[PDB]
């Protein structure tokens, strides 16, 4: 809990358009990838974590715990695996079915968020601006 919840934006577009094929979306995020539309919170809150999708062609919250594993549908109405696990309390991982297996890794640097993206064979990074 070292200040690692907050509200943050798309701020890179960077091989998004082939992400999103693992991501679920279509055009909805291509374009709001030419600014700052998806965009996520993260409130760590003293019992479970909330993670604010404001991303996924689909604004709405989900509230799970700490490297709990389900499949449900989320996001535009797409059911995929969800599992999120803070690695030390820096970096974020977390892990969907998606279009098979993608990974997504985010590391609070303090003032801004680094993503890495990795599926299959499709990569993505992006900078998320924290506020």
């Amino acid at each position: 809990m070292a200040s690692i919840e907050g509200k943050y934006k798309l701020e890179k577009s960077e091989k998004f358009d082939e992400f999103l094929d693992k991501l679920g979306v279509g055009f909805m995020v291509k374009t709001a990838a030419k600014t700052l539309k998806p965009t996520f919170e993260v409130a760590i809150e003293n019992d479970q974590y909330i993670f604010r999708s404001l991303s996924t062609f689909k604004n709405t919250e989900a509230k799970f715990k700490l490297g709990e594993e389900f499949e449900e549908d989320r996001a535009d109405g797409k059911r995929v695996k969800t599992v999120i696990q803070k690695e030390g309390d820096n970096k974020f991982v977390q892990t969907q079915f998606g279009d098979k297996e993608v990974k997504i890794i985010r590391e609070f640097n303090g003032d801004e968020v680094v993503v890495t993206a990795s599926c299959d064979g499709v990569t993505s990074v992006r900078t998320y601006k924290r506020i």
